[PDB]
């Protein structure tokens, strides 16, 4: 385990997350316009897939915001990392989430895997790849939900479509079966 | 939706309606003289068509007067448009009629279509081209009658011919079938 390596990788992860959330917000605007165009036509069951894409990306942007927050938290309390040998309570959440989410966002942010390494190679109490996955039952549940790979609720998709239609001056008749239940 | 655009288009519509009603009154005088000349001869069933033209134009001039009134009303209560988000009762009639009559008089007055746009793009409660046509059941009935595209009543045509003949010193024998029923 190297400390300065972890510091540099944390700063890089922060910068990368900033860039990614910016450009993802922009792409989300453009793809929302695309969904509005799709709704202009009679194609409806396809706009639901497109808006699934959109809300997945939005969950992802929120999760990246949370991860940037946690990385900056670790970077603000780095000396408290170097001094102690076991992490305190103030850093349990950050370390846990940054180790749990690394394989999730490993493709988007590469440096995050190095951060996970330095945070797994520094600890031995329930640590190590195997024990690091075993002791991952203390991560932020909200971030787990944002990065949860699951079909979003249908009613949520209908609400997303209703709002986009209402904004882009396009008519849309929600599926009452899901819109009312 | 742009406010100053709506203001300017309303002023332009007012001016255009003034010019149009003036010149239409003049043309109506001249065409009434033409109908008198037609009645001087034995041609009668043709003077009825000409006077149909005339009374259509007169309905149109009255409708343009009403529309000028409503545009000026909106222009006098423009701040009340900008402040609220939903139109009040004092402006329901003006907005409704100016949205309903725009496609009717779109050829005569072009700016009226822009006014209709700004008044449809500002509202969402039963608004939008489709919902704007659906919620058009609150317009001034009188203006609807003036701009009603229908064969005028025959007795009314006979009365118009009787008056024109009596004024231009020409004999005319009304159709008793319609003149008495």
């Amino acid at each position: 385990f190297k400390a300065e390596r972890l510091r540099v990788n944390l700063r890089l992860v922060i910068n990368r997350l900033k860039l990614l959330e910016k450009k993802k917000t922009e792409l989300a605007q453009k793809a929302r316009k695309e969904i509005a165009d799709y709704l202009a036509a009679g194609k409806d069951e396809r706009a639901r897939i497109r808006v699934e894409h959109i809300i997945r990306e939005d969950y992802l942007v929120e999760a990246m915001e949370i991860l940037e927050l946690y990385c900056d938290l670790l970077l603000a309390r780095f000396g408290l990392i170097q001094s102690m040998k076991e992490l305190d309570s103030g850093l349990a959440e950050s370390v846990s989430t940054l180790i749990w989410a690394a394989p999730r966002l490993q493709s988007e942010v590469a440096e995050l895997k190095i951060v996970a390494d330095q945070l797994c190679a520094k600890y031995s109490k329930e640590y190590g790849k195997l024990c690091r996955t075993n002791q991952i039952g203390t991560v932020n549940d909200r971030l787990m939900h944002k990065l949860s790979v699951e079909a979003p609720p249908k009613i949520l998709v209908e609400r997303y479509l209703i709002e986009i239609a209402k904004n882009y001056n396009v008519p849309y008749e929600p599926d009452s079966v899901v819109m009312a239940e």
